[PDB]
């Protein structure tokens, strides 16, 4: 799409404030979550908590400006989180569908990764997320029944999981 | 007061989250003025924009939690910008006097540099911050009256002067 690109995360104060922009509209404005920046502090040390530990953290851009990310962390050889997944809502489906080319960059990575397992937590009230997930072919699961060396927030959200 | 400290910033991802927190608790929540952390991105370059240009930036610790802030921003040998001035409001006034302990370390700092003058905005709506500044000596002034290689925010704010 125009003057929009999808890379890696790197360190540059303009795109990492512009990052916590989105993340705090997306979960605190738009679905008022009440989310602190405190509870997400890799944030703020996404090299060393993403990239330098076999996961990724990409970033869109439109006009140098960041308009949506997204994040993998691996857990193990088989199985990372999807996590940190934002757009701001006019880059949602037609025409520039940001979420499913965030989510296909992802993807290039994981399965280049040999990971066989892809898993992730969304809100329980976030409808469009839950459709948005399972055309991208995720399918629910239960907490109590996933296996996985992760703690999923404490909060009222759903599990959702996609093997490769 | 008791498990609390006040100390220069160092680069601290923990401590960077908890910052972003208040400052977007004081701006945003409490005084709904909608300021964008895009707005101030010196708050993800602290050391670069403060701390190696004769400025300074400090944080209010209350058992290793970012409760406050303050900082100082040279303008030239004469003068200094007060900025990114923040604290949580249990913290305010009796017993704690948090924003009265940063402004006297913003001061001893402010003089030791030999700034004679020190200047700041605040919002028009904000009547509890303009009484606190007037009692630490904190004058009013017109922005098309003062002199200063410094542009203020394009808001509805005035400026306060303290000539030491
Ligand atoms: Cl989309
Ligand atoms: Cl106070």
């Amino acid at each position: 799409f125009q003057g929009m690109e999808i890379k890696e995360y790197e360190n540059n104060p303009y795109h990492l404030a512009q990052l916590v922009d989105l993340i705090n509209y997306c979960q605190n404005i738009e679905a008022k979550l009440d989310i602190k920046m405190a509870e997400q502090d890799d944030i703020f040390q996404i090299e060393n908590y993403y990239q330098n530990r076999k996961g990724q953290f990409w970033i869109a851009l439109e006009n140098e400006k960041v308009v949506g990310s997204i994040a993998l962390l691996r857990i193990d050889d088989k199985t990372a989180v999807l996590k940190k997944f934002f757009t701001y809502p006019k880059y949602r489906g037609n025409p520039v569908r940001l979420g499913r080319k965030l989510f296909e960059r992802f993807m290039l990575f994981a399965r280049a990764s040999k990971f066989t397992r892809i898993v992730l937590d969304t809100p329980e009230k976030e409808k469009r997320s839950h459709f948005f997930y399972e055309n991208q072919g995720f399918k629910q699961i239960t907490r109590d029944e996933l296996d996985v060396d992760y703690i999923f927030p404490d909060r009222d959200s759903r599990i959702y999981v996609k093997l490769l």
